[PDB]
């Protein structure tokens, strides 16, 4: 039974959606995402750094433990999103997990197609290791495209001999560039948030959409550290997450999948107005904390 904040938030999102099959130019979506982005809580401090040739910020809520870090990989379909767009949500993930996040401005398509984003994530993780963070004091998390990227970064790191961090948390992961899953049809009407194919097209630029590093639902996941996967019941990507879970489990990975009833794509990001957003983020940070104490 839907809380009143989600019902209202859904109505607002349908109210301001661009009608299906309007072609919005890239630079227009990019700017829209920036201008609507939530301001981080005033107790979030930030520090600008350069990491593997990318802009980044250390994002530190109050209560951050020395020695702990999150590599955070933002969504935006591999084509948009930035530090600015995700600073707020990431501030709250830092609060809940009592760890600073490294929020990476990785290379975006179409200017930098696949595998540029995977290269940046692996180099950023390598960077954290070089700075002296122990793999057992590290976590990787990301939303949407960023959540698939979490998985791609792990796989690529694993293949290159890097140690696995203590946990990974994909949020609403887009882990299948082919976009063929049942839930693109079964969940379409419930999801107020095609356009996603155009992003796959821009990211791939010719590459096999079943490349394990583009679509980690087709990767070998053996060796990956324990996963929390968040996904909403009312989202077209439900299937990416159910399938990623069963893959991980097949492959010997400790997976925990939570499907949140009534929730939409990255409902986390609506935390200031959605109780379930605040709730899901508290859960993400609890899980990073559990995994770091085990």
């Amino acid at each position: 039974m839907a809380g009143p904040e989600i019902v209202k938030l859904k109505k607002i999102l349908r109210e301001k959606a661009v009608p299906p099959g309007t072609e919005v130019p890239l630079d227009v979506m990019r700017k829209g995402m920036e201008k609507v982005a939530f301001k981080a809580a005033d107790d979030i401090q930030v520090e600008q750094v350069t990491v593997a040739g990318c802009a980044a910020e250390w994002v530190r809520a109050p209560g951050c433990q020395a020695g702990k870090a999150i590599l955070y990989l933002h969504g935006g379909g591999y084509v948009m999103g930035s530090i600015n767009t995700h600073r707020s949500m990431v501030g709250e993930i830092s609060r809940a997990s009592q760890a600073a996040a490294l929020l990476l401005d990785y290379r975006l398509a179409p200017e930098h197609p696949f595998p540029a984003a995977v290269e940046d994530g692996v180099a950023a993780y390598r960077w954290l290791l070089d700075q002296g963070f122990k793999p057992q004091h590290l976590s990787i998390s990301g939303d949407s495209a960023g959540g698939g990227l979490v998985l791609a970064v792990l796989v690529s790191a694993r293949d290159q001999g890097l140690p696995m961090p203590a946990s990974a948390i994909p949020i609403s992961p887009w882990a299948d560039m082919t976009c063929t899953n049942d839930s693109f049809k079964t969940r379409a009407e419930a999801d107020p948030m095609g356009g996603i194919n155009k992003m796959a097209a821009r990211y791939l630029n010719g590459a096999d959409a079943k490349h394990p590093y583009a679509s980690p639902n087709f990767a070998n996941l053996k060796g990956l550290p324990p996963l929390l996967i968040h996904v909403g019941r009312d989202e077209v990507l439900l299937d990416d997450s159910i399938k990623l879970d069963a893959k991980a489990k097949a492959d010997g990975v400790k997976s925990t999948l939570e499907i949140w009833d009534d929730m939409i794509h990255v409902w986390h990001a609506f935390h200031p107005m959605l109780p379930e957003g605040k709730q899901a983020i508290v859960r993400v940070g609890e899980f990073m904390r559990e995994q770091w104490a085990a």
